[PDB]
C-alpha cells in the first residue's frame, strides 16, 4: 500500500476524534509545495549522471519547515510526502516553533565514491536553493546521511548564498566544527529516557532497579540501555539486535556488550548470558519495553503476549494499530512512536536556535532545554489521553493536528 495515502488515512483517523473544519482538513490532506528537481553530477570516469531530488514542505502554518534528506535507492516522491506530513506532526507535538518538510535522492549511496558523494550533496543544494534557507527550510541527516554531506550542504548554500546571512543553521545535524551542536548523538535516546520517566511518573512506577529490554542496538536501542541504567538506575537485562539476542535477570551492562557486538560483530554468545531470539525477548516480563528497531514487530500475533507495563516506541511506528488496541486493553501504557523519539528533532532545534542566534551552549544546558521540552510535550499528551478517553497515539495526533490547525487559523488560511 502507497505511504501517502496511509498517512492521509491517519490524519483522517485523528481528525475523527477532534472538531477541525473540512476545509483544514483539506488543506491539511495537501503538502503545501513540492519540488522535484534534476541533480546532475559527474562522475569519476567522467561521465554526467542525472538523479531525481525531492523537497517536499507539507505545511509552514507554524514556521520553517523541518525534516532530513535521504539518500535511498527505493525513494519515491510518495515516501518523502508522508514523511514530510509526519515530521509536522513530530515538531508540532513537541511545540516547536516549525513546519513539516521532507527530502529525498533516489541514489544507492554505496556505488558512490567520496567525491561523488560531496558532489551529490552540492549539486542538490545548488537544484534546490531556491525553496530551502534559515528561515524556510532546513535540511537535516536522515537514512544513509550523515554530518559530513551536511556539512558539504552547508558550504555549498553559504557559497551561493554569499555569506548575507546565517548560513550556518540553514542545514543541522552539522559537524562541531562548523556550527555543530552538544548532544546530537545521544538526542533520540535521552528524550526516549525522559519521556519513560515521566510515564513512570504518570503511573507511579519508580525505575530504581527495575527491568528493561531493548529490540535493536543500534545507536538509539545501545544509547537507550545505557541512559535508562545510569540516570533511570534501571536492571537491563535483555538486549538483542539485528542477528539475535541475550537475556540475563541480573543485569547486563551496556558498554561490554557494545565492545562484544565490536569484537564479534554481534551481540551473540555475550558471557553470562543466555542467547534468545527477538520475539520471546518482545515477551520478557519487564517493566519498560522499548523496540529500537525495524518496524512493525508487535502485532496481533504477539500483542496480547507482552508484559511490559510501558512500552516506548522509540524506533518509527513499530506497533500496529491492532497491537494498539491490544496493548490499550491490557492497560499497557505506550509512548507513540513520534513522541517517544522527539528528541532528535528538538536537539536539531536547538542547533538551528544556535545557529541563528551566533552563541553556542554546553551539553548541560541542551539536556535541561531537552528534558523540559520533553516532559512538558509527554504531559500535554497524556493529559489529552485522559480527558478525551481516547489512545495516546490518538491524542498525540490530537495534539499535533490541533496545534496546527491553530497556527492556520490564526494566519487566516482557514476562515473556519
Ligand atoms: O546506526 P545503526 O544502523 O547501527 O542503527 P540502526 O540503523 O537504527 O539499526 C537498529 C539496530 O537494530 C538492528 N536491527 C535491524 N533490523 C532489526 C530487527 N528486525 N530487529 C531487531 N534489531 C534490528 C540494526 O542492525 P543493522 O543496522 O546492522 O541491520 C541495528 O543494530
Ligand atoms: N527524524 C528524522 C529527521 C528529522 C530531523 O532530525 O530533523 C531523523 O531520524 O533524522
Amino acid at each position: 500500500i502507497d505511504p501517502f495515502e496511509m498517512a492521509v488515512k491517519q490524519l483522517e483517523r485523528a481528525a475523527q476524534y477532534m472538531d477541525i473544519s473540512e476545509e483544514a482538513l483539506e488543506w491539511l490532506k495537501k503538502p503545501m509545495r513540492i519540488v522535484e528537481v534534476s541533480v546532475p553530477i559527474e562522475m569519476d570516469d567522467g561521465s554526467v549522471k542525472v538523479f531525481t531530488g525531492f523537497r517536499v514542505q507539507h505545511n509552514w502554518a507554524r514556521g520553517p519547515t523541518k525534516g532530513g534528506i535521504r539518500w535511498h535507492p527505493a525513494e519515491t516522491l510518495s515516501t518523502v510526502k508522508a514523511l514530510a506530513t509526519w515530521m509536522t506532526w513530530k515538531v508540532a507535538v513537541v511545540d516547536l516553533p516549525y513546519g513539516g518538510g521532507k527530502g529525498g535522492i533516489i541514489v544507492n549511496p554505496k556505488e558512490l565514491s567520496e567525491r561523488e558523494q560531496e558532489r551529490l550533496a552540492r549539486a542538490y543544494i545548488r537544484a534546490v536553493y531556491d525553496v530551502i534557507g534559515p528561515w524556510t527550510d532546513i535540511p537535516a541527516p536522515d537514512v544513509y546521511t550523515n554530518p559530513k554531506i551536511m556539512g558539504w550542504m552547508m558550504d555549498e548554500y553559504e557559497t551561493i548564498m554569499r555569506r548575507k546571512g546565517p548560513a550556518f543553521g540553514v542545514i543541522t545535524g552539522k559537524p562541531l566544527s562548523i556550527g555543530g551542536s552538544l548532544g546530537r548523538g545521544t538526542a533520540t535516546a535521552q528524550g526516549a529516557i525522559f519521556t519513560i520517566r515521566e510515564a513512570a511518573k504518570a503511573l507511579g512506577i519508580d525505575l530504581k532497579g527495575k527491568k528493561i529490554a531493548v529490540q535493536g542496538y543500534g545507536n538509539a536501542g545501545y544509547y537507550t540501555a545505557k541512559l535508562a541504567k545510569e540516570q533511570l538506575g534501571m536492571t537491563v537485562v535483555a538486549v538483542s539486535d539485528s542477528r539475535g539476542g541475550i537475556y540475563n535477570p541480573d543485569g547486563l551492562d551496556p558498554d561490554e556488550v557494545l565492545k562484544w557486538k565490536r569484537e564479534h560483530g554481534s551481540v551473540k554468545d555475550f558471557p553470562g548470558a543466555t542467547n534468545i531470539t527477538n520475539e520471546e525477548l518482545l515477551e520478557l516480563e519487564v517493566d519498560v519495553l522499548a523496540p529500537a528497531a525495524i518496524e512493525e514487530v508487535i502485532t496481533e500475533k504477539n500483542a496480547d503476549n507482552i508484559k511490559a507495563k510501558i512500552v516506548a516506541e522509540v524506533a518509527n511506528g513499530p506497533v500496529t494499530p491492532e497491537a494498539d488496541d491490544i496493548l490499550r486493553e491490557k492497560g499497557i501504557l505506550q509512548i507513540p512512536d513520534f513522541l517517544c523519539n522527539a528528541g532528535g528533532v528538538t536537539v536539531s532545534y536547538f542547533e538551528w536556535v544556535q545557529n541563528i542566534n551566533g552563541y553556542y551552549w554546553t551539553e548541560e544546558e541542551v539536556r535541561e532545554k531537552l528534558d523540559k521540552k520533553m516532559t512538558k510535550a509527554f504531559w500535554e499528551v497524556y493529559n489529552t489521553h485522559k480527558d478525551k478517553n481516547i489512545h495516546m497515539r490518538d491524542a498525540a495526533y490530537v495534539v499535533a493536528v490541533s496545534r496546527v490547525y491553530q497556527a492556520m487559523k490564526d494566519r487566516g488560511w482557514v476562515k473556519k
